[PDB]
């Protein structure tokens, strides 16, 4: 099975609230809500993906942001390693730049069941902060 790198962003406004996606109905993992993020390319750090990523797909630039958890997944067809960094000072305001699902949830009420199996103990995490 193919092995992926993937870098992600936990968008977080002083209310509490996290900027979380939903994925297509076609896509790996289809139909889950999601952190902003996606594959880091050759030629690129985790750093920089995260940075393109978040502009791609939300429109944000983050900025003064921090490694929240790195860990490895095993889904049935591939392995991937995902990248999860706490972004909590951006420019530009999230939005659906690439025509998906977007909005604020509050992190208390992030259901782990809503999101990729992986992000089990980043939303656990989450919730202790
Ligand atoms: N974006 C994102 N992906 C996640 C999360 N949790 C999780 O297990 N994944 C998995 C689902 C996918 O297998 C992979 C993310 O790849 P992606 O489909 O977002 O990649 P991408 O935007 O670069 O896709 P592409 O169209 O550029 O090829 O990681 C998450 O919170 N956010
Ligand atoms: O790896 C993130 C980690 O590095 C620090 C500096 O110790 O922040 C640096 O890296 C971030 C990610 O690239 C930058 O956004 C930041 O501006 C840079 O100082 C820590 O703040 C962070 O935990
Ligand atoms: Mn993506
Ligand atoms: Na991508």
């Amino acid at each position: 099975m193919k092995k992926l790198q993937i870098a992600v962003g936990i968008i977080r406004n002083e209310n509490n609230e996290i900027f979380i996606t939903r994925r297509a109905a076609d896509a790996h993992m289809a139909n889950k809500l999601e952190f902003p993020g996606g594959k880091i390319e050759m030629g690129e750090t985790p750093e920089q993906a995260v940075v393109r990523e978040l502009q791609e797909e939300v429109g944000i630039t983050p900025q003064h942001f921090s490694l929240f958890e790195k860990l490895e997944y095993e889904f049935p067809d591939r392995h991937i390693t995902l990248w999860f960094w706490l972004v909590e000072r951006w420019e530009g305001e999230p939005w659906g730049k690439e025509g998906q699902p977007g909005e604020w949830m509050s992190l208390v009420g992030l259901n782990a069941d809503d999101f990729p199996p992986a992000n089990e103990p980043v939303i656990a995490k989450l919730k202790r902060l």
